[PDB]
Formats: C-alpha cells, structure tokens, sequence
C-alpha cells in the first residue's frame, strides 16, 4: 500500500506582508496537518482534500467561505469543486451564498445526486434540503474584506490534493471569486479540468491563479496531460504553467501529485502559500526556494 | 488562405422516429447554411458558430432555445458556450432563464466582460445591462416539453465549430436541460474543455452526449490531445468517445475540425444528427454510414 500524501494551496497572486505569512504559515499547516491526521487513520483521498479545504474555508485569512470577498453588490458568492480518481465521479457547485463549507456541499453533489454541478438558486435548494445550515450573509463577511472592497473601487483560489493508503487520488478546491467582481462571475474552480483535475491512471492537480486564464488552458488536465506524456511533475508544472503565461498572458500556480506518489508545487504568480505531509514530515512555504521540512509531531 | 467548413450537431441521444428525422434533418440543414453564409461573405469563424446555433435554439425542435426541455418545476433554464481559437478567448452562461439566446449571451460575456463564464442571477442581470429581452417562457416551452416532463414525473446538446478562410477555428454550444433535471443542474456545455474546445493550433470541437460523463472525461479536450499527438480527427474521435465509454460509461457524440481542415462526426450513441458544410457541397446525416450530400445555394 501506499504512503499517503496530502499537498494544500492558498492563492497564487502577488507579494505577502511580512505579518500575514506567518499567519498564512499556521492555515496552511492547519489544513495540511489535518488532510494528513485524516488519511494516516484511514481516511480516503477525498475525506483527505475535503477536510483540508474545509480548514481553510473555515479560516478567515484565506478567500473561500468565510473570509471570502464581497462582489460588486456586497455579497460572497462562492465556488468549489472536488474529484475521485477512481471513477471521476465529480461534484460541484458555484456561485453559492450563505453557507459555510462550499466544498462540503460540493462533496454532496457528488456523492448524493446523478449529477456532478449545481448553481447559485438550485445549490441553495439542495443544501437547504441536504440539511446544511444557512447563515445571515453577514456571518460570511469580514471586517477587512469591504474595506479592499471599497479600496478596489476607486485572496486566491485555495486547494488540495491526497493520494492514500490505498492509491486513490483526489483534489478540492474553493474560493470566493475577485473583489468587487461582478454579479455570477464563475471562474476556474467549479469547472473539471481547470481549478482541478484527479485520475487514479494520473494524478491529481488543483490550481489557483487568474480563473479567467486556468479556465482557456484547462491548466488541470494540461499539467496532467505532459505527465501522461511521461515529464516529471516538475517538467509538467513547468510546462503548463508556462503555455498559461505564453498562450494567454496568465499566471498562477499549481500542486500536484502523481500515482506514484511524486509531489511538486510550482507556481508563476508570485507567491503561492503551500504546504505538503508526506512521511510524518511537513513542507512549507510561500516565495520561490524560501522552503522549510520540519518533523511532524 | 483556406477553404472554410461548418459542422453543425444536434443531440447525441437514442433512437429517432420518422416523424422528428424529416423536421430534425431540415433543421440540421438551415443551420449548417446559416453559419456556411457567413463563411461565404469572410465572416468570422466566431460569427459562424454563433449563427447556426442561433438558428437550432431558434427552431423549436431542438433542444436548445425555443424548445428547452424542461427541469423539475417545469421551467426553462439553459446552457451556452462559445471559444475563439486565435487567443483562446471564451464566453459560457450556465441556468439562465426568459432569454431566447443564450449562445448570444455566452458570446456577450466573450466580448462585453472581463470573465469567460456568468451563471444564474448574475447572467439574468447582464443580459438586462445590455438590453436582451426578457422574454416570456411558455413561449420557450412546448406542448412537448409540457407533455414530456408530466408524465416524467412518474434529443440533446447542439453545436457547430468552424474554420474561417483565416485558418481561424472556434466552437458553439447550446441546451435547454434534461426531462427533469434538478433545478440549477449544469451540464458539460458552459464549462471549457468539456462541451467544446477552440485552438487554432488544433482545431475545435463541440460535444454531445451524456453530459456529466463529457464533463468527468474533459471530452472536446481530449479529442484535442489526441490531434496533437499525431491521430487523426476521426482516431481522435473513436479514442475519446471510447475512453469515454470504458472508464465512464458514457455515451454522446461530436464534431471536430482541424487547424488543416479535415472534419467529422462522430458518435456512440444510436443517433447524432449532424451537417456540414465544405467546398460548395451540404453533408449530412443522423444514424451511421448514411451520408447524404447535395449542393448549395
Ligand atoms: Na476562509
Ligand atoms: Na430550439
């Protein structure tokens, strides 16, 4: 069987403040410990990717769930999106309001309909139904989040990926979309092959970056598709991420792991937040070669 | 400079009695020689694809448009996506309702937005910023969607891609849901790299079939991989589709169009109806090895 390994995301954007990576530093670690407290008892590769998400949903430092931006009508509207390997069974869901775990909801998609995408008015009814709780849109909004709001006028894509025990692969992935972003707008992380891409014959990819561009590349797929071509993940990530940049002027980052258990995180943005549990042992980091390998306790 | 083709599709889906053939068969026909005209005046690959799916969301037989089937509380919501080859530029609406042309809208969010893909109340809410008409929705049903869906409760995805005399490829799709679909349901159609695929350095491809199974597959993607690995459109076609059918057992359909010009349609499904349109002659069919061909005029 296989030793397991888990890798999380944050955004793929521009320069951190000094005082917000360390705090970047402690969700990533937190989502990344737990995907791994996961797998390490059994857990698949989707219950790994789906409570690392969920972590960072939960964490208000981080733009999915809450701490998700407001569009250009003063609300969060989300997206995520979660894969099996194994089968390609799929679900997810945009533009969804008032709830706390889109991955989550996402994860039902899947699991609970013969369908793998719902939206906005139809999420909502099958969360409702599905007995997720609702919340007042203001629970969802942060103190500091209007105030770029506002600022912008006149905070990425987070995911995951795990490979199990037992070979399975799988990613997630989820976001509250741009700031101030207009009415719907739906990016990369709601639709198979770009925010994500898992195949047990493969690997699995999240993404974060520009949504736009992740989307006119199907950047997952791509990334997987020079791995299949026999590339390394590293030469792989290389390789898509570069014709994303090349091809449409578009930046971000990518992690991935391979069925054989091989890892990269790589990224064009500037910084990209990651972090990977492999062997009881931690990895993490948020500038190009800043890394660190601690134990893992 | 090159010699420019249509190909239209209409659903991907089972069999066809005699009494829709000759209604679907005309359909096929008109839409083919609408986006073929554009063609003939130099318009571009874009404009084409855009025009033929007009025409089959216009006619209410199909699937699409006028003639959406309808969801579980009998209403109308579609799906639409356009691609550009020449920048990978792209337009998508998902679950959007009271709008005759969704394909126009996909191609509005294309050119008018910063985005590639807007859903629901947002969709809703720019298709009024630029002034497309609400309109009324037992005007977008039928005595057939009204028929079918009651007794549910107890035809498919169309399509063209096109090569301009540019060399230009670009691809259009367009459905109006399925008999009882959940409300918001998406399907394959809006999400990139799945319904349909535009590069100019392959070609382009619009699928239609079962449309979770082409989302989980990336199907028109897929096609595309193939093209670039030395296949022939239609080895690419027989691979993707068969893939398709051993790992997820799904069956649909597409057509493709190559940067050198080279076209098909292909299917594992009982019937497709398609139509194409290349050096002054109409090709067509709707089951296997029957290809009927005439002039144009
Ligand atoms: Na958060
Ligand atoms: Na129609």
């Amino acid at each position: 069987h296989m030793n397991p390994i888990v890798v999380v995301h944050g955004g793929g954007a521009g320069p951190i403040s000094k005082d917000r990576k360390e705090r970047v530093h402690q969700g990533m670690v937190r989502a990344a410990t737990v995907g791994y407290g996961i797998l390490r008892e059994g857990g698949s590769a989707v219950d790994a990717v789906e409570g690392a998400v969920v972590a960072l949903e939960d964490d208000p430092e981080f733009n999915a769930g809450c701490g998700s931006v407001l569009n250009t009508n003063g609300e969060v509207e989300m997206d995520a999106s979660i894969m099996d390997g194994k089968d390609l069974s799929a679900g997810a869901v945009s533009a969804v309001q008032c709830i706390a775990n889109p991955i989550k909801l996402a994860r039902l998609v899947m699991e609970k309909t013969p369908h793998c995408f719902l939206t906005d008015q139809g999420a909502a009814q099958f969360a409702a139904a599905m007995g997720v709780p609702e919340i007042p849109g203001e629970k969802l909004v942060t103190e500091r989040n209007k105030k770029r709001l506002e600022k912008e006028k006149h905070l990425g894509t987070v995911g995951a990926v795990a490979l199990d025990c037992k070979g399975n692969v799988a990613y997630a992935t989820s976001v509250g979309g741009i700031v101030n972003k207009m009415v719907g707008r739906v990016g990369d992380s709601p639709c198979l092959g770009a925010g994500g891409y898992a195949d047990n014959d493969i690997g699995a990819v999240s993404t974060t970056g520009h949504g736009e561009s992740i989307l006119k590349v199907n950047l997952a797929r791509l990334t997987l598709f020079h791995i299949e071509q026999g590339k390394t993940v590293e030469e792989a990530a290389d390789l898509s991420l570069g014709y994303m940049k090349s091809r449409v002027k578009g930046l971000g980052g990518l992690i991935v792991v391979s069925k054989t258990g091989d890892w990269v995180a790589k990224w064009t943005s500037t910084s990209m937040p990651w972090a990977a549990a492999k062997d009881g042992k931690l990895h993490f980091g948020i500038d190009p070669d800043d890394t660190t390998i601690t134990d893992l306790p």
